[PDB]
């Protein structure tokens, strides 16, 4: 809805910095609202849904194995990482690495399953060949959130975000058992309290990822809808603010708050 988009302004006023914003229709992938839909973000830890969704496709190429566990040590361990730092001792199964990563934003968790992959440029050749030529992850944690102005590395464009997202959830690119375990792993994040799910009804679904970087950069992707089902990817980015965590986070509820009045 249009009032959607006058929020979106009013938060770009606010926090004086760049909001890109898409909503999308999870079904025909028809655009229903944008702006900015094709600038340039820092993706920061919405990348870890990307991730853990090239990890389930080797899973059913038979590639991996869930259950695999991966044994680190304390050198590997980079800032944030609540869950990895408490499993130094018996390693940890690529399940609970993923769970990590998207329910707790673990950094040391993506790293460790990006060696796996292969690396941030093999993330973004599966980015590349599920037809998302926008997308790319070129860095490692922490230095991936770094967000210099102008700079491409590590970024993606709200509109090849939504439409990515789409396909892992509803193409034919993963298997249906692997679809929903991406989808149980967003819907148990437990560090988005704050942003969208604060402006959720009760009843609604939610399964989300939001990150933080540097030069006040905030985002989330999120796939939510009435009745207990999703029907709408919503996807916001901002990066620029000087506005303090609680700022950045404050807008982003309402422009969720506007949304889902004007559902």
């Amino acid at each position: 809805h249009p009032e959607t988009l006058v929020k979106v302004k009013d938060a770009e006023d606010q926090l004086g910095a760049r909001v890109g914003y898409i909503e999308l229709d999870l079904n025909s992938g028809k655009i229903l609202e944008s702006f900015r839909p094709e600038e340039r973000f820092p993706m920061m830890s919405t990348f870890k849904v990307l991730l853990c969704g090239a990890v389930l496709s080797r899973v059913d190429a038979g590639q991996e194995q869930l259950g695999r566990r991966i044994h680190y040590s304390q050198n590997d361990l980079v800032e944030y990482s609540p869950v990895t730092e408490k499993h130094l001792t018996d390693g940890m199964t690529v399940r609970e690495l993923c769970s990590a990563a998207i329910t707790m934003s673990d950094n040391t968790a993506a790293n460790l399953l990006l060696t796996t992959i292969g690396g941030p440029k093999e993330l973004t050749a599966f980015l590349h060949n599920m037809g998302d030529h926008v997308t790319r992850l070129d860095r490692w944690e922490p230095e991936l959130n770094e967000a210099i102005p102008n700079d491409e590395r590590d970024t993606t464009m709200p509109a090849a975000m939504a439409t990515t997202l789409r396909k892992l959830l509803t193409g034919e690119l993963l298997t249906l058992a692997s679809r929903q375990q991406l989808i149980d792993w967003m819907e148990a994040d437990k560090v988005a309290g704050p942003l969208l799910r604060s402006a959720l009804p009760a009843g609604w679904f939610i399964a989300d990822k939001a990150g933080a970087g540097e030069r006040g950069s905030r985002g989330i992707i999120a796939a939510l809808g009435p009745d207990g089902k999703p029907s709408r990817i919503v996807v916001i980015y901002t990066t620029g603010s000087q506005a303090t965590m609680d700022e950045r986070n404050r807008q982003i509820a309402e422009i969720g708050a506007s949304l889902i009045k004007h559902w």
